């Protein structure tokens, strides 16, 4: 029942998901002057060489690329994390125009879109068990801003026409998510939550300081997706981002100065 409409959007989610008003909700605004640089925080370790993509799906609020998470070398570790996290999927959030769309903000600045690479902690055996624990998931977030085209994104954007409506899926093998990473792995990190229902507080967030550049045409293809199923009345898929939530009693740390 939840969505991004006026009557079922993020302001309403707390009615079915009371955790929406909890102590560790995401996304948040990152205040770059108050983020505390921790020089002990280690480098991220992103090993995607063996990442095995499967399919891409329009799920009615976004599109999602799924991975074979039995590949045990397809791993996020290091940085702020204990143990190993397996890549399961990635997806984006975007706006009705270039001037908004990201979920995290930086000094209140909104980016055109935000990529989320979602990984689960192998110590919990599978994703469903993981989301019930405070250290169950690690999500790597990457801002997109408009400029030069990102070559590694092109296979994703070109396939969207074939999954315009809810439920539509397409084989999506041999996609390398390394083509979506910026040069720098400098990041901010904090404990938070899923940003769609069920909004479980099970995520170590790792948000990269450096945005990737994508072309105007590239992000505009995102907005040609539709929330609706085929036959139903066209509802373009835009503004599928949850806004900043109260920081409450948490500290955002930075891996850099
Ligand atoms: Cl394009
Ligand atoms: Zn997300």
């Amino acid at each position: 029942h939840w969505g991004f409409g006026k009557h079922n959007g993020p302001e309403h989610w707390h009615k079915d998901f009371p955790i929406a008003k909890g102590e560790r909700q995401s996304p948040v605004d990152i205040d770059t002057h108050t983020a505390k640089y921790d020089p002990s925080l280690k480098p991220l370790s992103v090993s995607y060489d063996q990442a095995t993509s499967l399919r891409i799906l329009n799920n009615g609020h976004a599109f999602q690329v799924e991975f074979d998470d039995s590949q045990d070398k397809a791993v996020l570790k290091g940085g702020p994390l204990d143990g190993t996290y397996r890549l399961i999927q990635f997806h984006f959030h975007w706006g009705s125009h270039d001037g908004q769309g990201s979920e995290h903000t930086v000094d209140k600045k909104k980016y055109a879109a935000e990529l989320h690479l979602v990984h689960w902690n192998t110590k919990y055996g599978d994703f469903g068990k993981a989301v019930q624990q405070p250290d169950g998931l690690a999500v790597l977030g990457i801002f997109l801003k408009v400029g030069s085209a990102k070559p590694g994104l092109q296979k994703v954007v070109d396939v969207l026409d074939s999954i315009k409506t809810k439920g539509k899926s397409a084989d999506f093998t041999n996609f390398d998510p390394r083509g979506l990473l910026p040069e720098s792995l400098d990041y901010w990190t904090y404990p938070g939550s899923l940003t769609t229902p069920p909004l479980l507080e099970c995520v170590t967030w790792i948000v990269l300081k450096e945005p990737i550049s994508v072309s105007s045409e590239q992000v505009s293809k995102f907005r040609k997706l539709n929330f609706n199923g085929e036959g139903e009345p066209e509802e373009p898929m835009v503004d599928n981002w949850r806004p900043a939530q109260p920081l409450k009693n948490r500290q955002i740390k930075a891996s850099f100065k």
